[PDB]
RNA sequence: GGAUGGCGAAAGCCAUUUCCGCAGGCCCCAUUGCACUCCGGGGUAUUGGCGUUAGGUGGUGGUACGAGGUUCGAAUCCUCGUACCGCAGCCA
């Protein structure tokens, strides 16, 4: 089911944070406006990223487009998030 | 952190240190993991800096003391330098 936030995983853990977001914003920013991209390299967050678009139509489209797209030698696996990203909910 | 020395009852502050450790470098093991304050672990390198909230320059706000101005005089308001705390970046 739909969500303002796509969740990517199977991302190269080697890529540094700031360098990762750049590229992610570079790719997804074209499927529509992005409210933010969340990235952390914790023991449980690495490899995963939370892209937050501003309109569901963006996430959903970006989802069908990029699923499996090569990224630093690793097919991006994406799917909606499980829950409205903090900012979204409030709004 | 330790240990030793200095002023102290202490706290704290200074110092030395082929005791241990931290951030930067380089390799390594582990994790496929729905989060929104962060946060796995190890080896080697280790001059300098620092001490577990653990490196730095220049910059923004704060806190402190100092100086110049304001002022009859200021404890007010102004700007400035210095130390430190949280910020961002950048560099290690
Ligand atoms: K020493
Ligand atoms: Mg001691
Ligand atoms: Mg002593
Ligand atoms: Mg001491
Ligand atoms: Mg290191
Ligand atoms: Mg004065």
């Amino acid at each position: 089911r739909p969500n303002h936030t796509i969740y990517i995983n199977n991302l190269n853990e080697k890529i540094k944070k700031d360098e990762l977001k750049k590229s992610l914003h570079a790719i997804f920013s074209r499927f529509g406006q992005i409210l933010d991209i969340l990235v952390s390299r914790s023991l449980k967050m690495r490899g995963q990223a939370f892209v937050i678009f501003k309109e569901v139509s963006s996430a959903t489209n970006a989802l069908r487009s990029m699923q499996g797209f090569p990224f630093y030698d690793k097919p991006m696996r994406i799917q909606y998030a499980k829950t409205d990203s903090d900012i979204i909910a409030k709004m």
